[PDB]
């Protein structure tokens, strides 16, 4: 009860922090201005699964250049199969199209998808590829599903930071990295998310349209990434939230993400 209440109570990212005895990186980035306000904005995190809005786009750049490659389809194997497939394990035996696969990564998260999307788009190696072409330097894919999800201080494998983030989020979702028919694509992905309804969502009020990727691993960590569109019209806001918090519940991770987005709203005011 005590740190349910210190959470609820929180009016700004540092006490926040503070109340789940945690770390906490925030980035809330305005698009028409370029102000950012936040917490350890430049520091490093897991990225867990909220990479996979990566390894989407970077399918979506090749299919630029490599005609119905979104088409293709691509078998999943019974060897191919994880923990988390949610909807890969219907597909046992069969196939899935590229542009299938990458909508079950990005809204239910399924490892399986991305692993097979890993293989199609050259590993690794080519989403950070891919997110250096795009103007992230700080960002960085290395490993494979589940490993990918490990964390160590000072291993930055498979890390970004709340500020690279929120940059990349707005280049590639609302600039032009990718073609427009591209982009859009990836921006309904995120807004159709499944997995992130007691996160950012849940503190954001009925004025955003959100698209966001969630991502957690079993330790520590838990992770939400959002573009909020305005309803009513007028710049999107970018905001990227990446927590450890050891000493509270996943539950309660939940809870203090979605914190991060009834700060974020008052902040937007
Ligand atoms: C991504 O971080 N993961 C995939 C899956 N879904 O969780 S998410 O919805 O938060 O992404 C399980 C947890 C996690 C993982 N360990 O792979």
């Amino acid at each position: 009860a005590p740190t349910d209440a210190a959470i609820t109570a929180a009016s700004d990212f540092a006490a926040l922090e503070k109340a789940c005895a945690g770390r906490l990186g925030v980035t809330l980035l305005d698009t028409a201005s370029g102000r950012r306000i936040g917490h350890r904005q430049d520091e490093r995190f897991p990225m867990c699964s909220t990479f996979k809005s990566m390894l989407a786009a970077t399918v979506l750049s090749q299919a630029e250049r490599m005609p119905a490659l979104l088409d293709r389809r691509v078998p999943v194997g019974e060897a191919d199969l994880l923990s988390h497939a949610p909807v890969t394990r219907r597909h046992a035996g069969k196939d899935m199209t590229v542009r299938d696969l990458c909508r079950a990564t990005i809204i239910t998260s399924d490892n399986t998808a991305a692993n097979l999307l890993f293989g199609v788009v050259g590993g690794p190696p080519a989403v950070t590829a891919f997110l250096r072409a795009s103007g992230d330097t700080v960002s960085r894919s290395d490993r494979l599903e589940p490993e990918l999800n490990s964390f160590a201080k000072g291993d930055p494998r498979d890390t970004t930071t709340p500020a690279a983030m929120a940059a990349t989020l707005q280049r590639v979702v609302l600039g032009e990295v990718l073609q427009p028919a591209s982009r859009q694509q990836l921006a309904d992905w995120l807004i159709d998310n499944e997995t992130g309804d007691a996160c950012l969502r849940a503190g954001l009020g009925k004025r955003w349209r959100v698209g966001d990727k969630t991502g957690s691993n079993g330790e520590d960590a838990r992770n939400d990434i959002a573009v909020l569109w305005p309803v009513a019209g007028g710049a999107p806001w970018v905001l990227t939230a990446y927590l450890q918090a050891g000493a509270i519940s996943y539950e309660q991770r939940a809870s203090v993400l979605a914190q991060v987005g009834r700060i974020a709203d008052r902040l937007i005011g």
